[PDB]
RNA sequence: AAGUGUUUAAGGGCGCAUGGUGGAUGCCUUGGCACUGGGAGCCGAUGAAGGACGUAGGAGGCUGCGAUAAGCCUCGGGGAGCUGUCAACCGAGCGUUGAUCCGAGGAUGUCCGAAUGGGGAAACCCGGCACGAGUGAUGUCGUGUCACCAGGCGCUGAAUAUAUAGGCGUCUGGGGGGAACGCGGGGAAGUGAAACAUCUCAGUACCCGUAGGAAGAGAAAACAAAAUGUGAUUCCGUG
RNA sequence: CUGCUGUGAAUCUGCCGGGACCACCCGGUAAGCCUGAAUACUUCCCAGUGACCGAUAGCGGAUUAGUACCGUGAGGGAAUGGUGAAAAGUACCCCGGGAGGGGAGUGAAAGAGUACCUGAAACCGUGCGCUUACAAUCCGUCAGAGCCCUCGACGUGUCGUGGGGUGAUGGCGUGCCUUUUGAAGAAUGAGCCUGCGAGUCAGGGACAUGUCGCGAGGUUAACCCGGGUGGGGUAGCCGC
RNA sequence: UCUACCCAUGGCCAGGGUGAAGCGCGGGUAAGACCGCGUGGAGGCCCGAACCCACUUAGGUUGAAGACUGAGGGGAUGAGCUGUGGGUAGGGGUGAAAGGCCAAUCAAACUCCGUGAUAGCUGGUUCUCCCCGAAAUGCAUUUAGGUGCAGCGUCGCAUG
RNA sequence: GGCAGCCAACGUGUUGGCUGGGUAGGGGAGCGUCCUGCAUCCGGUGAAGCCGCCGAGUGAUCGAGUGGUGGAGGGUGUGGGAGUGAGAAUGCAGGCAUGAGUAGCGAUUAGGCAAGUGAGAACCUUGCCCGCCGAAAGACCAAGGGUUCCUGGGCCAGGCCAGUCCGCCCAGGGUGAGUCGGGACCUAAGGCGAGGCCGACAGGCGUAGUCGAUGGACAACGGGUUGAUAUUCCCGUACC
RNA sequence: UACCGGGGUAAGCCUGUAGGGAGUCAGAUAGGUAAAUCCGUCUGGCAUAUAUCCUGAGAGGUGAUGCAUAGCCGAGUGAGGCGAAUUCGGUGAUCCUAUGCUGCCGAGAAAAGCCUCUAGCGAGGACAUACACGGCCCGUACCCCAAACCAACACAGGUGGUCAGGUAGAGAAUACUAAGGCGUACGAGUGAACUAUGGUUAAGGAACUCGGCAAAAUGCCCCCGUAACUUCGGGAGAAGGGGGACCCACAUGGCGUGUAAGCCUUUACGGCCCAAGCGUGAGUGGGUGGCACAAACCAGUGAGAAGCGACUGUUUACUAAAAACACAGGUCCGUGCGAAGUCGCAAGACGAUGUAUACGGACUGACGCCUGCCCGGUGCUGGAAGGUUAAGAGGACCCG
RNA sequence: AAUUCCUUGUCGGGUAAGUUCCGACCUGCACGAAUGGCGUAACGACUUCUCAACUGUCUCAACCAUAGACUCGGCGAAAUUGCACUACGAGUAAAGAUGCUCGUUACGCGCGGCAGGACGAAAAGACCCCGGGACCUUCACUACAACUUGGUAUUGGUGC
RNA sequence: UGUCGCUCAACGGAUAAAAGGUACCCCGGGGAUAACAGGCUGAUCUUCCCCAAGAGUCCAUAUCGACGGGAUGGUUUGGCACCUCGAUGUCGGCUCGUCGCAUCCUGGGGCUGGAGCAGGUCCCAAGGGUUGGGCUGUUCGCCCAUUAAAGCGGCACGCGAGCUGGGUUUAGAACGUCGUGAGACAGUUCGGUCUCUAUCCGCCGCGCGCGUCAGAAGCUUGAGGAAACCUGUCCCUAGUACGAGAGGACCGGGACGGACGAACCUCUGGUAUACCAGUUGUCCCACCAGGGGCACGGCUGGAUAGCCACGUUCGGACAG
């Protein structure tokens, strides 16, 4: 009975590991934002 | 007496007649796809591309707009109906003294975003200075302005003498985004070779730096072959 | 021609090219810069076209679509169009708690009722006819009794150049596909229906073979001029 | 955000045993060594809940559950367990070392792209009829279930 | 007695002789589908599609032969062009069978009766009993969730049965702080990092700084009140 | 006389007890990136006091004529009014004094804040009382061991912290139970086989089986009594055995606590003693009852010997927990210091704010007795007399 | 012997009976000294053998309760599936037949049960072979990083 | 033009240039190809036979039968590679069986180098029976007590959609050995997931329907099936037959058992969830007394009925 799953929520996490500002800090993933941009997601990011 | 002989359908099968389910088929379309001829080929610190949150008399989505919030002003068009739409229903109003609507130019344009007063988990937290408003005063509220770097101009010139590095002040720029096309750099492998290393794939994919409306190249230290030759570059057809 | 690392000249008798190199001729004048047009492309805007698609097609997206939903994240990523000309969308009555239905209305039609054009098949019912509980069945086929229906002529049913449905009973009879020397095979694949799903296209390409034009000649490429599919264009190419 | 290890900062460990050093006193001695009796409360110490493990067994095995449940079992002041916040990234990480683990996937994660990768291999390839109609041999082969040429089919032309 | 291929014989297409099992495979000739140039014809006096009847051809198949359904296009001839034919790929999408009215309906506590509500009650409400947890299955939080909370209404989806009930559906309402938990205070690991150093470019590190609680500092307690908040509102008494 | 329910009330502000912690004044100084009356250091004088001061549980007073409450009125929508007593003891924390104290080795954040010192500001300024005022932003509903979070589900799994009633009991185990909360979402029947989960069993007692797998057994407290061997710690709860209930007496006893009275004094939040009251074992003697006195639940099986590993630990998340890994201990090799090693293209970083008694790598693996022979092969270390050997130099001779 | 092939070696012990176990012998297929040798108190959910106690493990099984199973009401799946009014024997066949031959047996339809067959279901056999990958090794090949040699540039002066 | 340079010898000559491991393994394929089982074959194996050289005092043939020869069977090891690699799970044990006879016991016989008892060998016979333990994963085998006897084989070496999982044969680890090494060993050692709700046939049980020439009911015949079928010891006959003695019967009677099966519950014994009693802890019924709830039915001592074996009774014939 360990009964942990891989799924553990915080939002503090989430924001700095997945954030918007995290994104923008390198090129690779204001890559990644202009790419979701060009998809036309709704959700930019984290 | 012996012998002959129909006569059940619990249920099943097959055929037909009537239905259900389902959404094929036929015929369509407010949507796509491939192209042709034009236009425009950039947008951004005067804050972009794209967003968050708000905004109509009534809940939400799409659309429009930004606390002046389905809108404000001006110049033109237009001519009887309008208050975007899903989407009506109710409740109120505007318009021949020209509404709704269409085109052009202005005004307003919260917050985030290069994001740039400082900070931050983008759209939310906290300030300096100047002017104004408001308080009995503190608190509070408007409106400007305050990142960093590069390059002009002015002042100053450490250790230290000459000086210089640097430090103040001020003006002018840059930063980010964009489908393709350009130029200059970096540069695979699957694969082919019926194995594989040279070689191929391929200077392809991808990546980095920069453009422009196109770019690059361009005005012979060129070709040619004895012809009394051609005469910058680029691009197309041949060879 | 050009990068990096060394070395390192001449100013016209100079120097650099003419596929190692040398000589002779020829061409040119490096180590400075700028330069339009012919060429490439289309996020976006305007006007059009199609022997292009027509809702499992066409964009992933005709429907809140890069949405719902999935993933920590990069990222992945759907499904859902058609009433009728007009909403005239069924007042009112009846059964029912509703749902749903039956009358009555509207409509050309409700065999068009917001579950809606047409409404296939699988699949699921109800009714009628024949058949089936002593039988061993790849499920059918060829003979075939009996019953039911129908078309002719005759008469009360009975026969025919008949036609259908069902079928007691007899003979014969080992699914389909793939792949194998050989499979009913106890080898592989298929639960069922509907829809979709595989030799295509480009190039004066190559060889062969039809066909058409011209013929010792045939033909143009780019390009130019026509709102076209037409005219022009000799560079080439292939024969000789 | 699972898991491995590390860094910073917090928390947690019922109850009951055992009795190290040190200290004190009394024996003993010339002084000691040494020996009793207290005090003391040490330890990857003992028994045992929470908590952390997963040894044996039965059940589950289209589960209640993509690893669990019941019954017993081990550790339980320590090389302990745990919260919060943080760090290391793919030929790389981390590993008290099982090639373990790195988001139910690891002898090289996942995603998109090169990309419709390549398969001498397996499967599939859809209407009809008319005429003809094989081969499973020879030679060579990084060849033996592949392929080239020959042999054997067909269509056309020629020769009869 | 019908059809076909090869060949012969003559004729302005008939007669005769021979031949016609077939996988891989070669050759020939056709059927059906869609889109089109041209020419013709049919169609609200009912096109296509679909379901039948009665018939037809050597085959793919046909019916400008006819009923029913249906509602707007279709046929034919001759040419041009194909996303042109499926039964199978453990093929793909949708619909639906078989297993089957079968297995299950998710613990280790357990329900019973009376009355009420209601169309309907084993499951909802109230009362009286019974049973279970009690280092929890009680009470209060962080993380996470996001209106699930309260009142009124609802009952065709959801709840593994039913449902008048619900953590489900609908409308409205509800969260009040100088002292609580955070910011405006402080730093840890670590992160970012003006200049800077390093690195072809992309970038890698890092100084001054500036962020970053799980820690440091810092002022409030008891009582009452709403259907739903309370160290927050109110009362009493405090503190910064 | 028996029984049931009450037998309450915070921060703050007074007061400064138990406990803990401290010497003070004077002279000199540029060590504290300038200065200092502060701090540090050095020299003198005066101190061992219940002296003085700081700190601090709690008792007591106030807060409180208030608030709250057992009950009682009527009256039911459930709101409203009235409202007694409130003493003394015992027991007792895992909470407080306590960031204390004592012990130990592994030697145990930072910054703000607060205090103080000058530098530097200064003509105005400090303190007290009264009155009137400002005190921002975010969270605050509800669930939160769960059908509201992580688990595709209204899923037997997972989820950190804070409270800890009573009787048995060592206990937060376990049994029953209070406050509070549930009966949790398919049911109703029915003696089939069979499966699962519990229960009992004549006689026998491992004959079962790969194997005592699984069950059964042992189990608590207080006494008695315990071997080989040993590293002298252990082994050890070794083994083996006896007692345990209830009533009465000893007992108006013993022990803990401690009021009245009394005694002492530094008279106060003092000290000594203490009948009563309350709590509480242990033992001894006699009796009483049962099949059974650890009464249920709870709760070691023990012994002899061998192999491996010394030991406590660690490991294949999801078939292996071990003899594998680790380990303390050993030896070798490297490393003289932005060392060796490692990460990185570099800068830089770790090693280490370490310096050979250190650090890295390798093999071995507590401890005891020990660890022989071989340097031919292949590595590593040192050497360079020979053989061979790159680019760079040279440039004979030859060829166009 | 965790090492011994022959091998259950041989002798002794334990048992009524001992291929395992304990003590020895040495004929060590094929122990041996930090891939340490031989021992070792303590320790072990390790592995092995023996004994006491205890028992449904067994002789040998019986009975009780609960949850399913079963019946009634409600809801309502799944894997599988070319067909179907799916007997047996002895044969035959791709050599193991419900489906072919000859014969035998058998009224139609269900319910509860058992698992011999349907070469039952699940999963394009993990074994083996063929073709292709991957990762690992090394005195296989060829490269590259790193390290190291000399020349030359940065790089100079005076002396021997 | 002439000629030279290749153990390119894997010699039609993939590169000028190349070895291994995988039990950590992965993918595409094959029943084109092995390991299990089936099938063919039958060398080997097995069972029997033909000839009779000899052995047996003499005497081939009571009993053995050399050298050679002919076959059966198909359970051994093989040979072959025909079904299955888009899966036919293995040894041993357990449970349940079913068939053959080449018969271990019991039954019936011939011949004996059969006096008797007890045997040897061959023929006929398959109804029933054919034990429990020690060692080993074992099959096999050896051993210990018994027995009338402790048969040999087939059925996928019967039976894992029935159980086990000790051996073997995944991944961990170790020893010896081999390899420079990664690793390897029909060498050894310790450890190591055994899935499935039964549709069809088949089998064990139980209903519904219809039929058997009207609708019903009681009692029946038995075509045809199924079950059952074992055996010992002792005492008489008899210390007789036979025999030197030792020893010691056939045939025919009687009693008492083992194992197995059936029915049954009077007895003995087991069980007992609404029976009675005792008793611990706790909570409750205000309280005492008396009771109840919960703790395995709390625990403990008993316990009729039912069910049951360890119990009771009966069976296997007798005759044709
Ligand atoms: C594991 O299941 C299967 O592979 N199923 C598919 C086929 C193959 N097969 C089978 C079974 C076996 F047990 C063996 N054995 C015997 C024991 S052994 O001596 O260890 C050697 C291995 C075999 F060779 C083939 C079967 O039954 O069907
Ligand atoms: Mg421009
Ligand atoms: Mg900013
Ligand atoms: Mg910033
Ligand atoms: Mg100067
Ligand atoms: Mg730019
Ligand atoms: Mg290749
Ligand atoms: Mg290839
Ligand atoms: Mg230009
Ligand atoms: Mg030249
Ligand atoms: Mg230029
Ligand atoms: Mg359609
Ligand atoms: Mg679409
Ligand atoms: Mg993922
Ligand atoms: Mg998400
Ligand atoms: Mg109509
Ligand atoms: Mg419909
Ligand atoms: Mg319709
Ligand atoms: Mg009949
Ligand atoms: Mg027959
Ligand atoms: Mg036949
Ligand atoms: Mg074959
Ligand atoms: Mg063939
Ligand atoms: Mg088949
Ligand atoms: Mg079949
Ligand atoms: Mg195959
Ligand atoms: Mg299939
Ligand atoms: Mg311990
Ligand atoms: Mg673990
Ligand atoms: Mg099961
Ligand atoms: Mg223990
Ligand atoms: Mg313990
Ligand atoms: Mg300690
Ligand atoms: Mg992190
Ligand atoms: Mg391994
Ligand atoms: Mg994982
Ligand atoms: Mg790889
Ligand atoms: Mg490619
Ligand atoms: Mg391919
Ligand atoms: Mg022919
Ligand atoms: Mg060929
Ligand atoms: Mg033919
Ligand atoms: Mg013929
Ligand atoms: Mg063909
Ligand atoms: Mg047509
Ligand atoms: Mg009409
Ligand atoms: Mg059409
Ligand atoms: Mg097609
Ligand atoms: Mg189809
Ligand atoms: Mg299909
Ligand atoms: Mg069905
Ligand atoms: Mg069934
Ligand atoms: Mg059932
Ligand atoms: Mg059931
Ligand atoms: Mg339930
Ligand atoms: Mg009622
Ligand atoms: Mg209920
Ligand atoms: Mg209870
Ligand atoms: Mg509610
Ligand atoms: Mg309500
Ligand atoms: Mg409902
Ligand atoms: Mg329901
Ligand atoms: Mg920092
Ligand atoms: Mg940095
Ligand atoms: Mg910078
Ligand atoms: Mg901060
Ligand atoms: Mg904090
Ligand atoms: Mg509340
Ligand atoms: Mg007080
Ligand atoms: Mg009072
Ligand atoms: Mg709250
Ligand atoms: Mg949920
Ligand atoms: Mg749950
Ligand atoms: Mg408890
Ligand atoms: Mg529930
Ligand atoms: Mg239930
Ligand atoms: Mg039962
Ligand atoms: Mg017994
Ligand atoms: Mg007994
Ligand atoms: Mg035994
Ligand atoms: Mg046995
Ligand atoms: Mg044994
Ligand atoms: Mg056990
Ligand atoms: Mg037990
Ligand atoms: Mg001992
Ligand atoms: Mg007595
Ligand atoms: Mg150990
Ligand atoms: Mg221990
Ligand atoms: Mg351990
Ligand atoms: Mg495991
Ligand atoms: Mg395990
Ligand atoms: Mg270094
Ligand atoms: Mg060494
Ligand atoms: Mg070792
Ligand atoms: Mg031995
Ligand atoms: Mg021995
Ligand atoms: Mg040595
Ligand atoms: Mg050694
Ligand atoms: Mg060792
Ligand atoms: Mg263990
Ligand atoms: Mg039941
Ligand atoms: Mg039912
Ligand atoms: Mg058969
Ligand atoms: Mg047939
Ligand atoms: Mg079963
Ligand atoms: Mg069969
Ligand atoms: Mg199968
Ligand atoms: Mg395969
Ligand atoms: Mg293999
Ligand atoms: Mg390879
Ligand atoms: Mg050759
Ligand atoms: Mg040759
Ligand atoms: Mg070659
Ligand atoms: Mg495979
Ligand atoms: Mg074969
Ligand atoms: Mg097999
Ligand atoms: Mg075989
Ligand atoms: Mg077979
Ligand atoms: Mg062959
Ligand atoms: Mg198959
Ligand atoms: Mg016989
Ligand atoms: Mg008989
Ligand atoms: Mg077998
Ligand atoms: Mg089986
Ligand atoms: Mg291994
Ligand atoms: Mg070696
Ligand atoms: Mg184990
Ligand atoms: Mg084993
Ligand atoms: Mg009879
Ligand atoms: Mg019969
Ligand atoms: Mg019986
Ligand atoms: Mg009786
Ligand atoms: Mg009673
Ligand atoms: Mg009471
Ligand atoms: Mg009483
Ligand atoms: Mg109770
Ligand atoms: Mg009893
Ligand atoms: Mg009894």
């Amino acid at each position: 009975a360990k009964g942990k799953r891989t799924f553990q929520p915080n939002n503090r996490r989430r924001a700095r590991v997945h954030g918007f500002r995290l994104r923008m800090r390198t090129r690779a993933g204001r890559a990644i934002v202009a790419n979701r941009r060009s998809k036309g997601r709704r959700a930019l990011t984290a």
